[PDB]
């Protein structure tokens, strides 16, 4: 049958313009509002994501949790030429949706999709994907994995001083221990950004944590 994710791709291909990442974002935002999917990203968190990318102008971005490719499109559209986005997706069929989504948008070149679990792929980045350090990390995958994958990104030495970690949904459904760690650690300087979830009528937020070097 035709899945929820395929319906989303299908709508984009009908109503967006190929090679125009912004129209892809509008179309997705428009569909999610029409079908009322509680998809965490909208213009609220989108503006903050855009701002974060603009301020720090990352050469290399790691995303955890590609899903349909909304976040990847939004971020990659602001990347400089020669900059890269690496997005990790554990679900093969989502990975394929994301691919097609990035390809429609004309961003297939900037973005590399890796299928597998974060804790398996992260330790391969330096050797297999010629990564030195990362400039930015967007966490949007399984919430119980935020804290262990942050610690794994430290252990592996993928963070340098000034590397930005940006984590969505830290309040809803919540990543309480992840927060406590980065806010408590001197290795991270932290800022909280608020986003009201108007479908659920409750406050959520993003956490931005800038790695300071090791303790
Ligand atoms: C240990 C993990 N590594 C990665 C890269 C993970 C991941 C999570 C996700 C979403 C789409 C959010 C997901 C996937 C399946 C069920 C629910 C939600 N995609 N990728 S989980
Ligand atoms: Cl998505
Ligand atoms: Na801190």
């Amino acid at each position: 049958g035709d899945t929820k994710e395929q319906r989303i791709l299908r709508y984009v291909q009908q109503n967006a313009k190929p090679g125009d990442p912004q129209s892809v974002l509008e179309a997705i935002d428009t569909y999610c509002t029409q079908k009322e999917w509680a998809m965490n990203v909208g213009d609220a968190k989108g503006q903050i994501m855009d701002a974060v990318i603009r301020e720090y102008s990352p050469s290399l971005v790691l995303e955890l949790g590609a899903y349909c490719g909304y976040s990847a499109v939004r971020m990659a559209r602001l990347l400089q030429p020669g900059a890269r986005l690496l997005t990790m997706e554990i679900n093969p069929d989502c990975a394929a949706i994301t691919q097609q989504m990035l390809n429609f948008a004309g961003l297939q070149d900037k973005v590399t999709i890796l299928n597998g679990a974060s804790q398996d792929l992260i330790p391969q980045l330096k050797k297999k994907y010629d990564v030195d350090t990362l400039d930015m990390v967007f966490l949007d995958h399984w919430k119980d994995r935020y804290l262990p994958d942050t610690l794994l990104l430290e252990e592996c030495g993928l963070l340098r001083k000034g590397t930005v970690l940006l984590a969505d949904n830290v309040i809803v459904p919540g990543t309480p221990d992840f927060l406590a760690y980065v806010r408590g650690s001197s290795s991270f300087e932290c800022t909280h950004y608020s986003s009201y979830l108007e479908y659920m009528k409750v406050v959520d937020g993003l956490e931005k944590a800038i790695y300071q070097g090791p303790s």
